[PDB]
């Protein structure tokens, strides 16, 4: 596994296995230069171990970049639990996972992610305090939503010339907690709002309560609009979908929007501004992390307020270098993490 | 690596890589049921990662069995550090390893092993307290030899009716730090002491200083004797060598005496009592474990008694169950490690 670690420049890898509870856990710690590593925990089926390990490692490197550009005193980590087929007692499984976390003594702080819920974080909390997004904690989705909204304002400024959004066509792909909250902000501002989601009744709510113009999901990604906001599954941007984009900029809340790093040059080569997902969507991370360390309230507002400004700066550097803003963000992150 | 870990019932595997220092290190924590996990750090070349990782797993398991039968509030762990082809320098790497150990909060305590020395322990000592066998710490070889001595006395009783070694023929195969100290302990008991070793002066030393009979290195394992004490290389017990033995028991200090577990049964078939190596040679481990926790010399002696006590317990169940002592030992260990308590 050292080859995998070395390719990601991952500091440490930890595997725990416990047959009383069926726990098979991976905690990957990519960086702790800036602080303890924080990252969510996934509870998912996997074709095999090396896929689960590989997924934890790559995602943990993602967190280091996201935390580094959000200016936090936080490194990147990620946990992955391999979903059993049987499972008699989930909950007792997550209590073992919390003991696993404890054994690393605060080097890793956990969080929610695909397949886990604040329910499971409550069980984790029984065994360690290096956990966040408990049921007692908030739902941090609003902070993500407002961050991306700020970031869409900044992308329209850089790409179209004005940060005014009224009458702009903006397409919001996905109406989960974050996607709907973003759409709602967009309707209040008077954007021409286009929405899509797999749940037909989520779309109905957005048509009924936001005045959203509904679109089929296959059509949404290529409709002509000013700004496309991906807020669903990852990998939404492929070489294929980038060739059929009709927006002037891509700016959304979803994680891991780029299928491959190479796609960011396909976007720039078409002249479409791309807001690097891990910059524009960090609001949920900034709030959870600062609240978890008990930071000063002035510091929390200050960090959240910096997201659009960070985008502006990136956007300037990318212009000044005829480079994709994803390249600019990456190299910024590398210097912080590896300089 | 979960198939491996599940096979070995390994709690936890940990990996750290540091390209600045060249650290590629594995720490395998098999069990922490009886206490924090204690185990040597080996520093060796390896053909591939899967080889080193699998090594760490398998040795940490053995250490859990060894610590359990030794009666210690200790778990089993092992560190493996893949030796890079070109390194400058050593001390920085082991300082980085020291930081790796410290990151586990005392759940793992390291020690010297094949490839590492007390000097490397000294560098680890700069970054963590969870390290043993530094230069300032007392040699553990005497204690190993003393524990093997007591173990031999308990094999005499079980095999020959009493623990009196006076006038017994005991052949010691290997006269290193542990080897010779066992030989010295045996002469004083009043036993007829046969010896072999790769260095000849080692022999005439024991011949001169102990009354030993010099024996040819290549024919010691077949000489008529009451007890054979392997204190050299591992794997001296093979299907072939067991066929040629001319002793009543085997009880010595060497690690990994059994070339593979069948040998235990071939020894049972021949009626030769076999002292499970990792039980009889636990004395270095007991001493280091207890010193680290700061124990009085009385407490070390009492705990050292676990070797003869446990060997006697194993010999009794072995008789009652009509099984090899090697099999009894593993099942007792498993009872302690994975059973209820």
């Amino acid at each position: 596994m050292f080859d995998m670690m070395d390719a990601a420049r991952l500091e440490g890898l930890h595997l725990a296995q416990d047959p009383a509870t069926g726990l098979k856990a991976i905690i990957a710690i990519h960086s702790t230069r800036l602080g303890p590593a924080l990252g969510g925990c996934r509870y998912l089926p996997y074709p095999n171990d090396e896929a689960a390990i590989g997924d934890a490692i790559r995602l943990a490197q993602g967190m280091s970049y996201k935390a580094a550009l959000a200016g936090l005193e936080q490194g990147g980590g990620k946990a992955v639990i391999i979903r059993p087929p049987h499972l008699d007692n989930r909950g007792a499984l997550f209590e073992a996972f919390g003991r696993f976390i404890e054994s690393l003594g605060g080097r890793y702080i956990t969080a929610v992610d695909s397949g886990t819920s604040s329910a499971d974080m409550d069980c984790i909390a029984q065994q360690t305090r290096h956990v966040t997004s408990t049921t007692q904690a908030g739902d941090p989705s609003p902070h993500t939503a407002l961050g991306v909204f700020a970031g869409i304002r900044a992308s329209a400024q850089a790409r179209l010339g004005s940060d005014d959004l009224e009458g702009l066509r903006v397409a919001v792909q996905g109406l989960g907690h974050v996607g709907y909250a973003l759409a709602e902000q967009l309707a209040a501002v008077g954007a021409e709002l286009l929405v899509c989601d797999l749940d037909p009744g989520r779309v109905q709510l957005a048509v009924e309560q936001l005045g959203a113009h509904p679109l089929a999901p296959e059509a949404l990604l290529s409709t002509p609009c000013d700004i496309l906001a991906p807020c669903g599954l990852g990998g939404v941007l492929t070489s294929q979908s980038v060739s059929q984009l009709r927006c002037a900029a891509v700016a959304g809340a979803a994680n891991n929007q780029l299928e491959r790093p190479e796609v960011a040059d396909e976007l720039e080569a078409r002249g479409i501004l791309y807001a690097p997902d891990y910059v524009i969507n960090s609001g949920g991370l900034i709030y959870v992390a600062l609240k978890h360390r008990g930071a000063d309230p002035h510091s929390i507002t200050a960090h959240l307020a910096r997201i659009p400004a960070r985008l502006t700066e990136i956007y300037a550097h990318a212009q000044a270098d005829h480079q994709s803003p994803a390249r600019i963000a990456d190299r910024l992150a590398e210097r912080i993490l590896y300089g």
